[PDB]
């Protein structure tokens, strides 16, 4: 190691305790304070056994460094967020693994509004002072609060449905023993729909397994409850839960990319005329939607940070990525795992269709590879070996991510991805499932190649 490896390029990453410590989180505490405007920091953390030890040396860091802190206790990364953003907070921490393995932990780091602080926005300066850092720990000169009170939150997850309209929809949940349940029992008592719980309990020790509903035994679990309960559809979350997942009433999981396009039609029903922001990942059905429904999208980077400064810069209502990550303007910019589930409920009860029936024609009109990863010997080499494959039918190319090239009745994005060292396909095609499958398996051949 010449740097320390868990500082990442969107947050801090890293195997306890040689990769991330309680040492290391107080010193980063520490190294904040230094980065921040003046004001107190926002500290939540998931349900991983770790993370609260870790919390509390963040804290120490920043109350020796004369920071007030507000705890926030166990709880969702949005809420990090929302609570930065709400009590005005100078920044926040989340202490969350995600879905590493059981001996990681990491912590993603907001400033004022919930700013993202990334690698060349604050991260990289604080892990280069973290390093440096061999001062004495101070003691401490600000105190804590601690402000478990979620109304404000509730409140705002509840302000983008009109609840005269829902339905009692049959919803399976499912949060995987991550800590999704606990903000679903509390929005319940204003709801009407009936819960069936799947892996509701937060348990750090995860009996059925680490969050992540993409895995396919535990994207089962939530098809199956939905199936033999005859819900209505599903959702299943990440540990942290600002990612969501939705099955339909078939038990079918649907892919990602086609929730950008819902969704926004479901909030330019309130906000007319907004611009929506969205990857270049998939792009033709999400573009086709926002249009179809007097919005305006807004191409940008894929990336948490590229997509919440181009939604401010554009003061776009919505932003998503076809990888389960939806931002709201109103949610300070930020992404959230329970505003989308709220609007698709929303949108099923005032409709009378159902989730399926909701993208079923889209899903036929734009078929999509899904996002295939590469762990090539030489990613530029890959590249190139199908950029030059495909250079006599002149596509047009795009570089805003990677490479994007259309060839008129199908496209594809190739990136290099900055969270790993892997390249990552994307196929779409203008209602040609053949030619989605012929083409997918001939960029395959020749990455592999
Ligand atoms: O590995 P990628 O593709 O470089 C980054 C991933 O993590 C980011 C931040 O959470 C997301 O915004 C992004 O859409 C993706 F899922
Ligand atoms: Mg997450």
């Amino acid at each position: 190691h010449m740097t320390l490896p868990a500082f990442k390029a969107y947050d801090i990453r890293g195997r306890v305790p040689d990769e991330l410590n309680e040492d290391l989180a107080r010193r980063i505490g520490v190294a904040l304070a230094a980065q921040l405007d003046q004001g107190p920091v926002v500290l939540g953390h998931d349900v991983r056994l770790a993370s609260p030890a870790l919390q509390e040396a963040l804290s120490a860091g920043l109350r020796a460094s004369g920071r007030d802190v507000i705890d926030i206790g166990l709880c969702g990364t949005e809420e990090v967020y929302f609570q930065t953003d709400y009590l005005k907070a100078a920044g926040g921490v989340m202490v969350t693994a995600s879905h590493n393995p059981m001996d990681y932990n990491g912590m993603k780091l907001v400033r004022e509004q919930a700013r993202p602080i990334s690698s060349d926005t604050g991260l990289f300066a604080i892990r280069d002072t973290v390093a440096a850092d061999t001062a004495a720990p101070g003691e401490p000169t600000a105190s804590e609060q601690s402000r478990t009170d979620k109304t404000a939150y509730l409140e705002h997850l509840l302000s983008y449905v009109d609840r005269s309209t829902l339905k009692p929809l049959k919803l399976v949940v499912n949060a995987g023993n991550g800590g999704a349940g606990l903000i679903v029992d509390l929005l319940a008592p204003h709801l009407p729909f009936e819960f069936v719980r799947v892996f509701h309990e937060p348990d750090g020790n995860f009996p059925n397994g680490i969050p992540n509903p993409l895995l396919p035994e535990n994207r089962d679990a939530t098809a199956k409850a939905v199936k033999d309960n005859g819900a209505d559809f599903g959702i299943a979350w990440d540990g942290d839960f600002d990612r969501c997942f939705f099955f339909d009433h078939t038990g079918r999981f649907i892919e990602g990319y086609y929730l950008v396009g819902l969704l926004a039609q479901a909030i330019l029903a309130k906000q007319p005329g907004g611009k929506v922001v969205h990857d270049p990942r998939l792009t033709w059905n999400t573009v086709e939607q926002v249009e179809e429904a007097g919005g305006i999208p807004v191409l940008c980077k894929s990336g948490h940070a590229f997509i919440k400064e181009k939604m401010r810069s554009e003061n776009a209502v919505y932003g998503g990525e076809m990888s389960a990550h939806h931002y709201f303007r109103e949610f300070a910019y930020a992404d959230s795992g329970m505003i989308p589930w709220l609007l698709i409920a929303e949108l099923v009860s005032q409709s009378g269709r159902s989730l399926a029936d909701l993208v079923e024609a889209r899903m036929q009109k734009f078929p999509c590879s899904g996002e295939i990863n590469f762990k090539v010997a030489d990613a530029k080499a890959s590249v190139a070996r199908v950029m030059e494959h495909y250079a006599s039918l002149s596509p047009e190319l795009d570089y805003t991510d990677g490479i994007s090239a259309d060839f008129g009745q199908w496209r594809f994005n190739l990136r290099s991805s900055n969270t790993e060292p892997l390249l990552r396909l994307n196929v779409e095609t203008r209602g040609d499932a053949a030619l989605l499958e012929t083409r997918t398996q001939e960029i395959s051949n020749l990455l592999r190649g």
